[PDB]
This record gives C-alpha cells, sequence and structure tokens, in this order.
C-alpha cells in the first residue's frame, strides 16, 4: 500500500491532504490532530468526495494507531509564526514525534511546521530514525517562489527557469547566483554583477522578496497553505514514484561546508523509497559558504539549550 | 482558451480553485471578491505553486474586467436571509464582461440562487446551472461503498430534487454492477434504504455541526462538472436545471436532473419514469423558487435606489 | 515497490507498456520476449522517453531474473489471430509457448498477480492457473472488459453521450458466445429495456454482433488489436496497484456457478485492488442468459480436458 | 475545438495518436493516410477504447475535409540521401492549409529539419506556426544518458542539444547543469579532445542511439511520440515552455540563408512566441553555420519542381 499520514487539520494539512488526494499518491490517508470535532468533519468532508478520487480508505482519529504501518508522515501540527515559537513547538513535538514511530517505524517523515530547519532536528532527535528518513520542508517552497518570481519576469513558465535557494528557510536563504538559468542561460554570465549591491537587475531585491512574499501573504490572508501543499506533494511524488529527483529540502549537514553542530539546512538531495539518497555538496562563493556556516551557528545556538530533547533522566543538570 | 472565473475566495471559494489547478483544466484563474486583501493574498499563494501546477496566469481584483471572456464562471459568493441582494452586484457584471460564458451556481440553496442568477444574466438554458444534488450524488454514492467494500465509482446511485432536504432518490435506479438492487429489495426505500437517503441530507449537517462549513466536498464535484465541460466529455451528471414542463411542473424552478454536460453546457436532459411516489416530489417542491421567489426584492438591478 | 512485468513485445504488449507507463503506475518496467533485438530495440526506444515518463528503471532480457519482484505480470506472449482464423485454433500453439513461460514467472515471482491477455483468454488463464500454482484469486484473464468497452462505446455513438455515462456489462466467453445481460444495460440508472430478437428498439441486438464482429473488422483492417485492449489492461492494473476495489467484467473461475460443474474461466464482475481477484458477483440472469453462460463453458472444458501440454506425467493414450 | 490531426498512422505515427490520447489534450482526433484498411483499422480500435480516454470523438478519412478546423497538425508521413517525402508533401502539406489554415503543423518526417522548410513554402503560413520536431528528441536522449550516469531522474539533470536534427548536432556543454551546477565548469574540458569524462563519446551515443533502435526493432516509436506529445501540451495550454524545436535560423547566428535548424524556443497556444539567441562558443557557432550551409544545399536541389515564388 502507499499509506500516508498527515498530522495536522488545519490550513496546511488540509491543503497538503487536498494535495495528496489531488495526485492519487495514497490509498489510505490518515488524518491525526488534537481537535475532535474539526478532525471528524475534514474526514467526512473529504470522505464525500471520495467518488472525485482513487483513495480507498481515508481514516482519522485522535488516537496514532490509524496511522500504523505508514509510509510518509507530514507532521504540520503545532503554531504559526523567535526562541519562544520553537520552545512551544517542540513541547508539541515531544508529544507526537514518539507516537508516529512507535505505530510506523518504517516511515519518511516530512516536518513542516516552523521552523522547519530546527524542528527537523528535533524530529530526528526523538524518533531515532536514520537521518536519511526525517527531511524538512526547508527551502523547497523558497526555490518554488524565486522559480515564480522568474517566470513572470521574462514571461515563461517555472518549468523552464532554474534557480536555487538553499540555506535556512527564511530570512537567511541563500540565493545561488551562479545556478540561475534558464533555457541553458547562466544569467549569472549575461551580468556578472548578478546578487551584489552594484547590480542593474537588482536580483538582490526579487531574492528577498522571497522571504518577503511569505511574510507578506500571511498579513492579508492571515497564513500559507496552498504553495506548501503543493510543494510538500511535489516532495511525496519524487518519493513515492521513486523518481531519484533532486530537491532542496532540509537536510543533516554537520561535517559538510565546514560546520561540526548537528544542524539541519536545505541542500539538493535526491529523493526516492527509501528518503534521501544523497546530499549534493556542490562548490559555493565564499559569501555562500559564510551564511551557511553562521545559521547552522545560529541554528545550534538553540538546539543545544532545548531540554524538551532529553534522552536521559539525570537532569540536575541546572545549568 | 480555457479561462475560469471563481467569485469567491471563501471556504468553497477556494476549494474549487485549488480542484481546478489540481486537474489542469484552465489556463487562467480570476479570482473576485469583496474582501481586496483575502482575494490578493489567495491569488499570491497560488501563484507561488505555478511550478506545481500547468495554468500560466493566475489573476484577482474586486473589479469584474479581470474576468473578461471566461469560458466558466463559478459563483461561490454568499453571506429571508438571502443571497440575492449580493447576487444583484455579481451576476449582471460577469456577462457584460464575459458574455459567452457558462454559470455554475454554488450559494445555498443552489436551486434557488441557480434561477436569479439566470434572470439577472439573461442567458440561455444550458450556459446557466448550479451544483444541484451532484453532491447529494456523490455523497449517496459513498454510503453504498461504504457498506458495499467498493469504490464509489462503482456504485451507482441517482439523487435528484433539492440540494439537501426534500431531496428524490430514485431506488429503480440504484444498481451496482449493473444488478438493480431494488430487484433484489423491492421494498427498497420504504416501510432499511431511507435512512442512507436522509443520510444524505443530514451528512452535510453534521460537517458544519464539526469543522463549521463544508469545503473539499463540493469544491471536488464543481471541478468534475468543469472537466466533462471544457473537455467536451458529454457526460451525464445531477445538475440542478429549469424544469419547467417536465412532471407536471409548470413553474419556472430549478431542479436536479440527470442531463449532458459538455462545452456549449446543458444539452439534453435524461428522460425518466421515476414511478409515481418520486414525481410527487418533484412537484411538491413548489416552496422552492415559487412561494419563496414570487416575494422577491428586485430581480433587476435599477439605478433608483434612494431607497433606505 | 509496484513493477509491472509484461512477457511479449508484440503489438499487444508494446500497446500494454506504453499505457502503463502512460498512467505511472510502474517504478519499473520489465520486458521479456525471444526476439532479443526486437526486446532490446523496444527498451532504448522506450528509455529515451524516460523525460515525459514516471517510471526510472525501464529493463528488459530474454530472461526472467528481470522480472523478479514483480507486483503484476501481463503475459501477451503467443501467436496473434489471422484474417478469418479461429481463436480456439491458436490453442496448443500458445498452450506450447505458456508451458515455457509461466513456470518460469513464479519462480522469479512467487508473490505476484498474473494477467492474461493472449488469446483465447479464457482457455489460458486456465492453463496458467494450472501451470503458476498459484491461487486463482491471482490469476486473472483480460476476460470481457475490452468487449464491455467496445459495446459501451457502440450505445455511447448511438445515444450521443459518453461512454462512461453509459453502463453496459458483456460477460462469458470473451468472442463469439459473449453474454450480452441485457436487464443490467441501462443510461443515468434508467434502464434503456423499456422497449422490450426482432424489433428491440431499432436493434439492441445487431449492437452485440457488432461487439464480437469489431475485432474481426479491425483485423482485416490493420491485422490485429492492440490500442484498445492495451488501455483495458492498464485500468485493471489501476484498480489493483491503487486499491480501488472497483468492479470489473474479467475471467475468473467460473465452478459451483450457474451450474458449472468444472473448472472453466468465464468473465464475471469481479471486485479488483491490491489483493487480485476479491470477490465475484453471482447474479441472476435469465435462462436465456445462463444457458449461453453454461454452454461457453461446456466447449471450453472439451478443449481444456485434451490439451497435451499440461501433462505433468507421461500420458501415451490417443 | 482543440482539434488535432495526424498525417500517417505508420508506427511514429499511432505512437503520437496513443500519446495525445494518454493526456487527453484533444477533444477530437483526426487521422489521415493513404491506406484506406489501415487508416480504418487504428481508427476503431482507438475508439473501442474510448472509455479509458476523455477524448469525444475520434474520425479518420482519406480527405483532409475531416481535419477541417484544426488546432494543431501533426505530419509524420512520408518513407522512413534519395528525398522520396517532398513529393509526398506536395500533396499533403497544401491540402491541411486548405481544410484548416488557421493551424499549427508539427513536421515529424525525417529529415524533419528539411520537410520543415518544405512545409513552410507549400503552407505559406507564418514561421511562428510551422513546427519541427527538430532536438527535442535528440535533448530527451541526451537527459536520459546524463541520468543513466548519475542515478537520478532524466528531468533532474538538465542538457541542450542544438543544430541539426541527427549527426551534425551541437551539445551547448555551457548549458549542461545538474542540481543548479554548471557539469561544464566542474570539468572544463567538456566537449574537447582532452575530456577527462569523454562527453564527446555521449554525444556521440545520442545521433547514435537512434540507430541502434532501428537497427534492434527496426524503427524508433515511442521515443517520438512522447516527445511530440510533450510540445504540443506546451502549446494546447498556453504553457509558454522553452523547447528546443527546429525553426528558422535565417539572420541570427550569421546564417543568411533560409534553413531549419533546432534552437530553444517559448512554445504556447500562438506556437512559437520568441527563439533563444543565445551566445554559443565559437566552435558551437561553426557547427550551426557549417550545418546550416550544407543543409541549404541539400535544399538547393528544389528541382523536384519546388523553386521558390
Ligand atoms: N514550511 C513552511 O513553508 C510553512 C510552515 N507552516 C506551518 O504550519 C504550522 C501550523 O499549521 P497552520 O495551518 O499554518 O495553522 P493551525 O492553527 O491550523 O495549526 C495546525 C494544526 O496543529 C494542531 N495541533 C497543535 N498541537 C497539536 C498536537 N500536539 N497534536 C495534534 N495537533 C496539534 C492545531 O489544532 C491545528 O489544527 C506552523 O508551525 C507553520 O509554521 C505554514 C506556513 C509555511
Ligand atoms: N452547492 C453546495 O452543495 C454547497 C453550498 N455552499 C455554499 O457556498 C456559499 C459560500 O460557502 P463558504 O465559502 O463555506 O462561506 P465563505 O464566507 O468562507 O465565502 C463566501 C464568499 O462570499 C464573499 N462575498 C460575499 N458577497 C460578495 C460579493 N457581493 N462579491 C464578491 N464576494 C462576495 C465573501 O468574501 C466570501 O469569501 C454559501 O452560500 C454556501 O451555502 C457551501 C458548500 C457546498
Ligand atoms: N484477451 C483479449 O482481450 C485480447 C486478445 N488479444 C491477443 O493478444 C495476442 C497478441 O497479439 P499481437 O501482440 O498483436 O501478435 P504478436 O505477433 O506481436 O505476438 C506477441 C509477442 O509474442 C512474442 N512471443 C512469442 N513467444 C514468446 C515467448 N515464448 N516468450 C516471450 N515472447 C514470445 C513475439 O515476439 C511477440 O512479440 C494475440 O494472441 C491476440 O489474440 C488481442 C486483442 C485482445
Ligand atoms: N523526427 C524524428 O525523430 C522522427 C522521424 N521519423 C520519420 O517519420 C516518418 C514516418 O516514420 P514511420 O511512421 O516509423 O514509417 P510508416 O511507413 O510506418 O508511416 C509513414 C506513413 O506515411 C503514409 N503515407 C505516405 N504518403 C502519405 C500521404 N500522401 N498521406 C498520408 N499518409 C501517407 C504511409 O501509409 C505510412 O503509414 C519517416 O519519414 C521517418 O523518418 C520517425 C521517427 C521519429
Amino acid at each position: 500500500n502507499n499509506k500516508i499520514t498527515v498530522v495536522g487539520v488545519g490550513q496546511v494539512g488540509m491543503a497538503c491532504a487536498i494535495s495528496i488526494l489531488g495526485k492519487s499518491l495514497a490509498d489510505e490517508l490518515a488524518l491525526v490532530d488534537v481537535l475532535e470535532d474539526k478532525l471528524k468533519g475534514e474526514m467526512m468532508d473529504l470522505q464525500h468526495g471520495s467518488l472525485f478520487l482513487q483513495t480507498p480508505k481515508i481514516v482519522a482519529d485522535k488516537d496514532y494507531s490509524v496511522t500504523a504501518n505508514s509510509k510518509i508522515v507530514v507532521v504540520t501540527a503545532g503554531v504559526r509564526q523567535r526562541l519562544n515559537l520553537v520552545q512551544r513547538n517542540v513541547n508539541v513535538f515531544k508529544f507526537i514525534i514518539p507516537q508516529i514511530v512507535k505505530y510506523s517505524p518504517d516511515c519518511i517523515i516530512i516536518v513542516v511546521s516552523n521552523p522547519v530547519d530546527i524542528l527537523t532536528y528535533v524530529t530526528w532527535k526523538l524518533s531515532g530514525l536514520p537521518k536519511h528518513r526525517v527531511i524538512g520542508s526547508g527551502c523547497n517552497l523558497d526555490s518554488a517562489r524565486f522559480r515564480y518570481l522568474m517566470a513572470e519576469k521574462l514571461g515563461i513558465h517555472p518549468s523552464s527557469c532554474h534557480g536555487w535557494i538553499l540555506g535556512e528557510h527564511g530570512d537567511s536563504s541563500v540565493a545561488v547566483w551562479s545556478g540561475v538559468n534558464v533555457a541553458g542561460v547562466s544569467l549569472q554570465e549575461l551580468n556578472p554583477e548578478m546578487g551584489t549591491d552594484n547590480d542593474s537587475e537588482n536580483w538582490k531585491e526579487v531574492h528577498k522578496m522571497v522571504v518577503e512574499s511569505a511574510y507578506e501573504v500571511i498579513k492579508l490572508k492571515g497564513y500559507t497553505n496552498w504553495a506548501i501543499g503543493l510543494s510538500v506533494a511535489d516532495l511525496i511524488e519524487s518519493m513515492l514514484k521513486n523518481l531519484s529527483r533532486i530537491h532542496p529540502v532540509s537536510t543533516m549537514v554537520k561535517g559538510m561546508y565546514g560546520i561540526e553542530n548537528e544542524v539541519f539546512l536545505s541542500l539538493p538531495c535526491i529523493l526516492n523509497a527509501r528518503g534521501l539518497t544523497s546530499v549534493i555538496n556542490q562548490k559555493l562563493k565564499d559569501d555562500e559558504v559564510a551564511q551557511l556556516k553562521k545559521s547552522a551557528d545560529t541554528l545550534w545556538d538553540i538546539q543545544k539549550d532545548l531540554k524538551d530533547l532529553e534522552n536521559l533522566y539525570f537532569q540536575g543538570l541546572e545549568h
């Protein structure tokens, strides 16, 4: 079978669930949340439209037993957008991550909750699963937003546009301008001043707008959901169909790019049935690798004092 | 060539939008609403996922000039507490900008608002249709699949009449694998099968009681009607249409009937006997549109409004 | 791992493979054939289109090692009908071919669902079931799934609607003695049997004869039939690999049913999912339908009881 | 509506037809061929499977009156150095524009670069409506060879093969890249005789893989069938995607002759919106001019009574 579990019947979870059923990727959809009513309501609503889909079974319950033998588990629980956010979201992940592995040992966890980069490391610690099976959303949407900003810029489809945004999902995202190209035309060679301050084509602004556009939409409708459901389902299609496609997702970066701390950052990785086949370790400019080490230093700065990651009880360890 | 305009960016509004984009049906998505912030925010979110879709352009604006030359217009806007006051502002404007178009009314009651849309638009009958009992039929086929352990597609059930209660369920048409389920149980739907029919009616009431609104079930059915129409498949669907002169009905009412849907809209309606107890429920539906809309407000927007 | 193997790179086989890749039902497509050049030729030709497909691995080799751990095996190998040949004439030839390809499939794919396409499908599904040793719920034949597709299309152009909106069920033997259950023929729930051998409506019985003559006509025109059957095979695979639990008219074991007394494979409405054939709908047909249904089984076993290749011992009796 | 005509019901012809039906692109498929039996048999075969398709009408006839009001016409008719197809194109191309002038013609018959030019003259249609198969298939074969050696999906590794559809092709090594990194940057000897990875042999296999297919099974079928289906989808949906189709190169890259060469172009409902003028290297522009020089000499033997207007 192809069982997929969605922990979160909110705006991002339902957008993800509707994208899974729209792609016929799952034969058994499992919805898990803490709201009894909202959980049963979204399940029945999805079940009523099961005639127009190809997912026979759609089970949903608060007990994680309905998630048994799931291939992929998409975690969308928590609260939206700061050390406060990560402190309270790891509080939720502490009660749901160990329960997912208890019923779905051979699954692939997809962390969506923000901060993704941090919560993916939190998920990898409490789950005990290999790092190649714990993948986070990361900059898979940052590259989609960047590729769309270039689509309406040149007048072509985002498919023909190729722009890679890596690093940390947020303002500290790295824009590898050497890979920005369409139709095999490296635009960095047309404009050698790409990314710097003295740039005719302010690509620095369109790079910043990738983070702004995410912040803006949260001001107008109050959230973001559709761009992720399509991005999350796009990752599962690469994984379930064994396509072995390269995607910029958050992965264990320690030991790569001169970083020594156990953190998760977005990098190109191949996705098949097993999860992360390999993590592309390309060569970046001196300034691009600077943010990779700086953001990882800031990421580890938070996770090192996360007392929700306690594997042992000997915690008279006050400081 | 395949421009689709969705009026309303609410729950049902975006449910059809994400379902239309999930099917590569429209090369142009136009969203309209009164709340420009939610209207602009929802459009920008769908745009960020353009890489994973096959729609070149997604536009949105309060002005209806952005909905010009649309092949399909889905009306999902809505607030005796009827929605004609809102319909008088959203309907005359879509036809002004896209005359040659097809209308899919979704606001409740579907059978009532679809008639006001046809009157305010002046378009023919085949181009003004509503969801009707297409969702009630899908809900009914799921209950048969849940009890029989098969797929709703392999199941076959036809719910007609009004959207919700007072709906008709043809028991002679209920069948699976060609086997008429009424033949195995001659006393089907009579003194259990009527609860299954009433469960369709109350399956929605439970949804709004839990999550507060019906969302994805309707959005998927609207995309199913759009696919069968934009592809000229000429498929049969139980949509709400004008049924004057059929089954002893002599009033301009809109009821759910099995109709053929394609690029020209509602070309034909399926002729059926419906026994005798079922034919009455269609005439018993004289409380819809008649009795209700005979005390209408103003199904014609006039500039003389120094009123209140 | 949704691995699919296609035995036979002929017209029907290639039409099945192109339909499987079109729907992205398999992540690993294995091809097996005796013609090694054509086998390797069709592989590279399909592999060049990997850019527009969703199947990463496309392997092909005459040895059945490339078929290990296959979920569904579509068998299209054998000799083809020729002009005005009879479907019951290609038996001794394709049964001898099935003698060397069916056992080899189970050796490398013990847990798999075999789909028989080679004609006569009703006879060879029985030969496969006996040669493979797998349960009857996993040895499924094409049956009348295509016969119903051609029937529901003929009534589609007649009523001006889509074949999907049409609802017709053709059961029995795939070919001449097909049983057209007119009691189940309906459109939008309206059983079009309002008309009630002669008049029908205009002739709601020539359409059945057209389903039988359609196969011969296409063979007389282009020489074979591959596209129509190729799409029907993909429809059955989609119902299995996706656990759709949909009802299809496929050939299955029908003993005990309709008074049939000996092991015979006939087409009946069956529910297909990941487990294969999980249920068979036993309708209550008219006395004329069960008579033609049973008659098709009498002639079927008559040809199966003498086949000198399913002999596992040394039967020198003539 | 989205009517599509496929001229020729042969192997390559039916590979496209079965591909357009598998994507629900057109609502009416029209087949045209000279053989009555094969044309009618292939038509009824597709009609029998109408249940599993989203195509209502499927027609076929000898006269081109059945192809009236078509949006895209795929010309895959001819014979698999002696141009026996320009004679056949004389009797079929004018018939297409006579019953459906407002359309887009996709040439598939080989030599495409020679026949797409022949189509452009007989049809008299704008250059943005005459499409040739070009190196879009050569790019798919090239991207697969990169995926075969890297263990990834062909859609993840990007490569652009331009020039002629055949032996004299151009591999823009400056456009090859996987995961956003320039493969030429990793190995600067890409394309030269000092290649550490022998990429010139990979380019040679692209123009030789088609030879192997015709040697094993006798013809190339499904590779081109899926390629044309990808170009039609980028057009019928106005996706505005960049594809290396065969287009005119007169004026650009210094060629002052009217020839057709494979170059990346934006495909949408109109056909060709733009033709990318990539700044190629010296050895690449030389081949694009050397091939265009000899190709015009091939299409200078217009003494099959074409001789311009
Ligand atoms: N990586 C990305 O691109 C983005 C990530 N997100 C993430 O989605 C998350 C929230 O999902 P949203 O739909 O935006 O808001 P939401 O208010 O709908 O929260 C999602 C669900 O989590 C539930 N929940 C909280 N704790 C739970 C627990 N212990 N067990 C089960 N359910 C629990 C809530 O009931 C809710 O239904 C946030 O962390 C947010 O950052 C959303 C936008 C962008
Ligand atoms: N046909 C069916 O089976 C179903 C019926 N519905 C109907 O759909 C309608 C909307 O349902 P929801 O989306 O869940 O409520 P909603 O409040 O989330 O969306 C309704 C939309 O109307 C907009 N609106 C109101 N007046 C407008 C105007 N003059 N112009 C533009 N936009 C206007 C509001 O912005 C709103 O977004 C209701 O009438 C409801 O009864 C809901 C589910 C299924
Ligand atoms: N069940 C059904 O509904 C249908 C039945 N069919 C059947 O499909 C069959 C195939 O028709 P075609 O592909 O057009 O003729 P074909 O001449 O292409 O034969 C198919 C393949 O069998 C191969 N073959 C022969 N012995 C083999 C072996 N031992 N191992 C592997 N491959 C072997 C040949 O190389 C060939 O490529 C016919 O027997 C026909 O009756 C056709 C239409 C529908
Ligand atoms: N661009 C590319 O990469 C490809 C090039 N091709 C070309 O496509 C052409 C056909 O290839 P195949 O289908 O495998 O050979 P084929 O002999 O099977 O089909 C060619 C069709 O032309 C028909 N025909 C001849 N004159 C006609 C006319 N005046 N009107 C209508 N039909 C006519 C024949 O009946 C035949 O069916 C060849 O020229 C070949 O070089 C083949 C594969 C791909």
